[PDB]
């Protein structure tokens, strides 16, 4: 005879045998039928194979000779408790639905599958008397209050509710979703329903009542010193912006992430950038042993580590296959190729919640805030702009137009989360702090609207990775509730040192990105090229029979102009922004 | 009540609903036991669920009330056949086993299945007031053939009544025109304007023809490029791995002479041998795909150099092979096509597949993965396990030894026992090597998934190579096989990662490498064994066949006169 444990293997494509019985009882019309058609879809839709014992299957055929003559109701629930007690043995999911009246029978059904080794959930669908009257579903309880039927529970013949229920469903008082929903619940704590891996956001924040026990805890432990780029990870995994992250990536999901872009176990999750913490050899031989170590930024405990694993940091690859180069005076790449040779990966609790102190945190919204800020707006549309840039008309105009494309639609309340990242950046980009006040200049010149925009810094470094980072850019916004991710042309890319070509092809970010597995929650809104068209005198599309017509302005040209004193052409920029950076481009020659 | 045809869907790792009963009948218990439990085995070993109805769980408990009346008989057996009425709905294959001794009981059995269109299959197992099935849709006669044979003419009834699928490989896509249509095609490619293309191109037209790409219509357009290149997967229509391009290159003076047209033929030594349609254009960028491909740019990587010696752009399209891909140098009948290896898989009766993918030399390492592969694979209750030993075929790198040279040593091999010639098929892969290991190993691996290996077994560091400007390996050892084990897209089989192997002194055989014995274990690389040869040595008896050692010695001795 064949092993559960092998049955497990080929029942259903989840492996892992899970066979047992969900029993559920209570009077005529308390929901049984109602919840049980309803789970056995909950666990076909999850790849789950079960099988219903009810009415309709059991007594019109193996039961076909019995009555409900307390002799027989005795016979039918025995009978019906060893066929549970086989669907269960050979892995399937049995549900069944009878009124199961007397509690000795039930707990007979019980050991059955106790003493055979199977779980047993008895489910008490308990409804009162009069509301299963009042609902008389099938016309019997008035077939019954006219005699005419037998002993009918609750009315002529006893129902004995169940004493110790593993789950007792208030139909009265809840709706099927309810009943589902705490069934499902019962059977994923007892590992018959596996937790399939979600973006549900998950901080890694300890509790603030946990907080001060966790910082005497930190004391005690070896410690490993982080830097800033590093400290801003910290942060990106604190929040839950790579939820569901445990921690920095152990070895098996960095690897994923790198020949895949997603993480794979439980359910494939969008993940497409490595997020790891590097250490030298020198700490790695320090901390390898211990099972927890804390995590210092200038000179504070701000994490624990608790598990680690170290694992090689092969960097020539790494850098290949993220950035597709390894070029090593990319600036990010530099920074890698300057860390460690190992990798550490374990499970992140971090400790005081993370603030920079720099004038910005009120832009720094977690995404539980940004959610609770959507909500409280009442938007019914949530729009991201990742940008690293001053924004100019041309940004604004993907904005404007997305907002339009919402409104045509249908939605009456999209909100345009303006996202710019606020973590490292290289050399040569606009600071943080200067955009910042860019940006809320184009918004005092209403070029988008302050009351329905929010406006929030995020705080992941940038990788400048191209269509590799891109889906992580947008991930993130999935993960704080976006709707709708708007991308143009060469998302996240650069020129490349040593050539000076763009590192990226122009369209793959998002062709990449509308394709890329994970991204469920979230529709693409892709956008050509937007350049100052000299006719019209505005931002438009860029078209190739009018390549005259058009004049792209570079970064290079914006400082040219601020310097010999003059002005971008008028609707290129807000005016009031435009004047930040001719403030910021001032401080910059010195 | 969700459907059948739903909850089929869900049941095994499978799917079509294959809800049924297999009711046995007839005296003799070791007939139905032996047959029940070997059914069993067979349809779990087989990915299809099953459950077995018998004196052992029915007896006491579901009808432990009966007794032996002809009353309580007759509700036994009515009992039996509801159940596994209700099995054969819940889309399990129910196996009854009891004797069932009379035709009105097993003709009503057969009527609550047939009336709730279930199948319903009577299996006499007659061996010598029993009354014999009139018209029972098999007779096994348990006394005069094994076990074996018995459960594989339930077998075969069942794939007949499509039960059992006679197949469950992924379907194969091959891309060479039908023959019925070729001189027609012939005649079209004639018409079209040609590209030229060279040996390696050639061989990936040759991968392309069989299916080992399957689904890929052709050339990669970029859509597909950019799924593999960033993905490993192949997505539209479901996820299925594949992790390395397969693109047709083509400089700028042949994109412009060729955008616009809507056909063209491929040409190979003056022959037209095939047509690509609908072809779209775009661009190679090299770097990037080197990088992304392979994990480095370094130029010096062989298969590297020749990407950055071909054209900057790539020609996606519909491919229609012409001839049949022959090479003519003595080694086409070892060139099978995944077509004609799961018919040569089926002609030997095989009933699990072992896959192993080469490059080199076979030592007793690579032996002993393939001999611990065959003997798991005995203990998990197949019979007939085969190993496809699969040398790769296409291009490969200048120090490798030669396809020839390696098919004669593989051959001594099997001449000398190491791998039984009864139980292995030996065929040539016809892909170029890449040398890309983590990335190339999944290509190895759905390669054979489309071939019909049902397990792939892959050790330490495969396709990899020294990385060129330090000489240290250019992959992680352990990643292949961690990357491989993990990779989506390759569900129709298992993944059998193997430590590294070496030879022990101690034991004078290869065995499993051990840290806390590093010294009773000797590592004898390629290198290592061409100095052998050179100075007149053996390595230890135990790491190679003699007779395949031998066939080394001739090579590495043709070396030398040149
Ligand atoms: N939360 C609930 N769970 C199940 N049924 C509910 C619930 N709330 C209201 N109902 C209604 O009560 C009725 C119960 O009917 P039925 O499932 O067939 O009962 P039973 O199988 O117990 O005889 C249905 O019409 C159902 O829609
Ligand atoms: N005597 C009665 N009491 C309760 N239900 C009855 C009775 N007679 C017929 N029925 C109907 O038979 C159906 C199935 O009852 P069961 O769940 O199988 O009862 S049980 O108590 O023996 O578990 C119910 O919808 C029920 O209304
Ligand atoms: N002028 C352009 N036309 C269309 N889209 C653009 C243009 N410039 C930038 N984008 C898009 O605007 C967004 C942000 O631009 P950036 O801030 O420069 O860099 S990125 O690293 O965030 O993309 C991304 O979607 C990017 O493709
Ligand atoms: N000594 C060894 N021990 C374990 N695995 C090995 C050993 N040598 C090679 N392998 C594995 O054997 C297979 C064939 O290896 P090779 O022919 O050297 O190269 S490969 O390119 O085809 O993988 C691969 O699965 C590889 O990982």
């Amino acid at each position: 005879h064949v092993s559960r444990n092998k049955r497990g293997q080929v029942v259903g494509t989840r492996g892992g045998f899970r066979g047992c019985t969900v029993w559920l009882t209570g009077l005529s019309g308390a929901g049984k039928t109602t919840v049980s058609m309803a789970l056995e879809e909950y666990l076909v839709c999850h790849g789950i194979p079960c099988y219903t014992l009810d009415g309709d299957n059991i007594r019109q055929g193996l039961n076909k000779n019995l009555g409900f003559s307390p002799e027989d109701r005795e016979e039918n629930v025995r009978r019906i408790a060893e066929v549970a007690k086989l669907f269960a043995d050979a892995g399937l999911v049995c549900i069944t639905s009878f009124i199961s009246p007397y509690t000795q029978d039930r707990n007979n059904a019980r050991q059955i599958h106790e003493g055979a080794s199977l779980p047993f959930f008895e489910v008490f669908v308990d409804a009162p008397l009069h509301v299963c009257e009042q609902r008389d579903v099938k016309g019997l309880y008035k077939k019954a209050r006219a005699g005419e039927i037998k002993g009918f529970t609750g009315i002529d013949s006893e129902y004995e509710k169940p004493e110790a229920p593993e789950l007792v469903l208030k139909t009265d008082s809840c709706d099927v979703n309810d009943c589902v929903q705490q069934v499902v619940e019962l059977l994923q704590e007892r590992d018959i329903v596996p937790v399939d891996a979600s973006y549900e956001v998950k901080e890694l924040y300890v509790p603030e009542n946990k907080l001060h026990l966790a910082k005497t805890d930190a004391e005690t432990l070896p410690a490993l010193k982080i830097n800033k780029v590093d400290m801003q990870w910290v942060q990106v995994l604190a929040e839950g912006w790579a939820t569901p992250l445990n921690g920095f990536m152990r070895e098996r999901e960095y690897l994923q992430c790198l020949h895949f872009d997603c993480l794979l176990d439980g359910g494939v999750i969008n993940l497409s950038v490595p997020i790891v913490l590097t250490a030298t050899h020198e700490d790695k031989e320090r901390l390898d042993g211990c099972t927890a170590f804390a995590l210092m930024y200038e000179g504070r405990r701000v994490a624990i580590l608790r598990n680690p694993e170290f694992f090689e940091h092969r960097k020539e690859e790494r850098c290949a296959r993220q950035w597709g180069t390894t070029c090593k005076n990319h600036p990010y790449i530099k920074m890698v190729m300057e860390q460690g040779d190992w990798l550490i990966g374990g499970d992140l609790q971090v400790l005081d919640r993370v603030y920079w102190n720099d004038g910005l945190d009120q832009y720094r919204l977690t995404p539980t805030e940004l959610k609770q800020k959507f909500k409280d707006m009442n938007a019914d549309a949530v729009s991201a702009f990742q940008l690293r840039n001053p924004v100019h008309n041309g940004h604004a105009l993907l904005m404007q137009d997305t907002h339009k494309q919402l409104l045509e639609r249908g939605y009456r309340r999209p909100v345009l989360l303006l996202h710019p990242l606020g973590g490292w950046t290289k050399d040569d980009d606009v600071p943080l702090m200067w955009r910042m006040k860019q940006h809320a200049a184009v918004l005092e010149e209403g070029v988008l609207n302050p009351e329905t925009t929010v406006v929030a810094i995020f705080p992941s470094p940038m990788m400048y990775a191209g269509p590799t980072e891109v889906q992580w850019h947008c991930r993130a916004r999935m993960v704080a509730g976006a709707n709708f991710y708007i991308v143009g042309r060469d998302p996240a890319g650069m020129p490349h040192p040593e050539t000076g070509k763009d590192l990226y092809e122009p369209s793959h970010g998002a062709k990449v990105l509308t394709m890329a597995p994970g991204l469920i929650t979230l529709e693409i809104v892709p956008f050509r090229v937007a350049a100052y068209n000299k006719k019209k005198k505005r931002m438009d599309y860029y078209d190739s029979e009018h390549h005259e017509d058009f004049e792209f302005i570079s970064g290079t040209r914006m400082r040219k102009l601020a310097r010999e004193g003059q002005k971008p052409p008028e609707g290129f920029m807000a005016p009031k922004a435009w004047t930040v950076l001719t403030e910021y481009y001032k401080s910059l020659e010195k």
